RNA sequence: AAAA
């Protein structure tokens, strides 16, 4: 009987998926390995063990292993390796070892919504086929999602903007959500059914909310899907219903919504977020070195590093149609950094074969004429970034940052030259124009001192004082909202401080504007911390849902949030996996940190970024 | 991490 290998990360899914993709085509497996990473949170860590009772229940015998342990031969006749899982590092790494007679290496592709999952098998011979048989039930993500999670549910009827052949279930322990299995993906679909909810306003907290749900309940590819609230914008003045929807629609982006008409099918809205963008050409041969050749998708973590990394004078940028807007934002970047940039669209994420087909003649020219030629395996599926690799010829220089140290495929790390990267670049690169409130504004002791001062007699009716000093050193002047600008400014001057010395960057407050506030942001190694200020602890509770969105969402993966209050009061701050809380006074015993003695504990306890592959 |  054949044996199943597989990488395993956070999400069991498309490991099960390969295992029933291997029993449909090979019958009963002898067993099953996996090469694990540890889980990223204990929901994950559930959801892996509710994966193994699985296969308890299917009789399938199980073993961890330590991934280099993959490195070897196999034992087994006949291993099937389902490289999907985990980082895409070990993807490639993998692919590498596993192309070798008694394997079949394959991938499971269900990056594109409302399609069932592909299967892509890499060796011994390049196929791909539609897994529809083979697509997760509902009944199957609810015991390896919803069971572990202490999720009640019930199967309902499924939404009817859905394609035929959805199931779906109400999860009475989560109002304003349906939870729907379409051709083996999951989706969180909102619902307002009570009397007149769908005639209310949609908040931002809400939609912040929901997509941080979506994650949660069905992981890294759930969508969550939003109909908008039509007959609200009905209701409105037609200029008002033009503002609404504006700010919905700028919502739903932020937090990675799937907003939708209520008056259309879903099969519909999602053509038309990928129509009219088939490329034509091949890709304009390189003229210049270094070159650097990337995917684009949600990180731009990777992509950002990669720059600082290899400098190039020309980049090419591949991504499916479903991510158009942050490769425009991406083009912009590198054009604004004299980067000459080419870019195409793959027919869609499973298109392995486009990225190699596309790169491979870029990679021979450049390695002709000598060209240092970049390649960074951090972004895109793994079937994209697999095709990416497979373009590459003795020469290339491969790269994954992992956390904050980018390894090289052919062994080695390379130190980044973080101490050169700026938030508002980083920023740029993922979309948004950071609008600073106070760009002048550098450390100056005397100022400190002042705002300190100020800190101390925060009874309030000096002020006058302070604001004149800041006119004096900046010359920045206010007309007769600055309340929280001593507070801001000792942030500030304290974490820049503590930054600069370790190459890290630091900044005041500003808007975020799409190409949300924040009270200071700051760049260091990897990770793109935004900073809340207020007054008390109560200010940071308030803030604390909406913040860890926002971090999630427009700085990323590994981006954190600090939030530091004058004066901490009552109980330890609420739990948040991506939030630092921290008082210049109080809070002593109760998890809050220190500001600014504490920094260094602070911002260590657990380092961002992570690394996850050491 | 199923598009670090």
């Amino acid at each position: 009987a054949p044996v199943y290998l597989c990488l395993l990360g956070n999400d069991p899914a498309p490991a099960y998926l390969g295992l029933k993709v291997v029993e449909r085509e090979a019958g009963r497996v002898a067993k099953a390995v996996f090469y694990s990473f540890p889980a990223w949170n204990e929901e994950y860590g559930k959801k892996r063990q509710a994966f193994f009772r699985l296969l308890s229940e299917k009789g399938v015998l199980y073993e961890e292993r330590p991934l280099e342990k993959g490195l070897e031969e196999a034992e087994a006749r006949e291993v099937w390796v389902n490289l999907t899982g985990g980082a895409k590092y070990w993807a490639v790494r993998f692919l590498g070892h596993w192309r070798r007679p008694g394997a079949r290496v394959f991938l499971v592709e269900g990056h594109r919504a409302l399609e069932a999952p592909r299967a892509l098998f890499l060796w011994p011979r390049e196929e791909e086929r539609s897994l529809e048989a083979e697509a997760l039930t509902l009944e199957e993500y609810a015991r390896l999602y919803l069971e572990p999670l202490g999720e009640a549910w019930e199967r309902v009827s499924p939404p009817g903007a859905f394609p035929p052949g959805a199931q779906a279930a109400r999860l009475p322990g989560r109002e304003g959500g349906v939870f729907v299995v379409h051709r083996g993906l999951p989706y969180w679909y909102w619902v307002r059914p009570h009397l007149g909810g769908e005639a209310k306003d949609m908040s931002r907290k809400a939609l912040s909310a929901f997509s941080g749900e979506a994650k949660r309940l069905g992981g890294q590819l759930c969508l969550p899907v939003v109909p908008y609230h039509k007959a609200h914008l009905r209701s409105r003045h037609p200029k008002e219903r033009e503002n609404v929807f504006a700010r919905w629609r700028a919502w739903a982006r932020e937090y990675g919504v799937f907003l939708v008409d209520p008056g259309r099918p879903l099969e519909e809205e999602v053509a038309s977020l990928i129509k009219g963008k088939a490329s034509k050409k091949a890709l304009p041969l390189p003229q210049e070195g270094p070159l650097l050749l990337a995917l684009v998708s949600e990180q731009a973590v990777p992509l950002y590093a990669a720059y600082l990394h290899a400098g190039p004078r020309e980049v090419y940028l591949l991504t499916t149609p479903e991510m158009e807007s942050r490769l425009r934002w991406a083009e912009a970047f590198f054009r604004g950094k004299g980067v000459r940039v080419h870019r195409s669209f793959l027919s869609g994420p499973w298109a392995l074969r486009e990225v190699r087909d596309l790169l491979a003649p870029v990679v021979e020219e450049a390695l002709r004429r000598g060209h240092p030629v970049h390649a960074n395996l951090n972004s895109g599926t793994t079937a994209m970034a697999l095709g990416l690799y497979l373009a590459l010829r003795d020469g290339a220089r491969a790269h994954y940052l992992d956390g904050d140290r980018l390894l090289l495929l052919d062994g080695g790390e390379a130190e980044v030259p973080w101490e050169e990267g700026r938030p508002e670049d980083l920023l740029a690169l993922r979309g948004y124009r950071f609008e600073e409130e106070y760009p002048d504004a550098r450390p100056d002791p005397g100022l400190l001192a002042l705002a300190e001062e100020i800190l101390r007699r925060w009874d309030e009716v000096l002020v006058r004082r302070f604001l004149k000093f800041w006119k004096k050193r900046f010359g920045q002047a206010f007309p007769p909202r600055l309340k929280g600008l001593p507070l801001e400014y000792a942030v500030y001057s304290h974490l820049n401080a503590h930054l600069a010395p370790k190459g890290g960057q630091a900044r005041m407050g500003g808007h975020l504007v799409p190409l949300t506030e924040v009270d200071g942001v700051f760049f260091h190694r990897g990770a793109l911390w935004f900073v809340e200020c207020k007054p008390t602890d109560e200010g940071l509770r308030e803030r604390a849902p909406i913040m860890a969105e926002l971090v999630r969402s427009v700085g990323g993966v590994e981006a954190r949030g600090l939030m530091v209050a004058r004066r901490w009061r009552g109980a330890p701050p609420p739990a948040s996996p991506n939030l630092v809380y921290m008082a210049l006074e109080g809070g002593e015993g109760v998890g809050v940190y220190r500001f600014p003695e504490e920094l260094e504990k602070a911002l260590s306890r657990n380092p961002a970024p992570r690394r996850g592959l050491e």
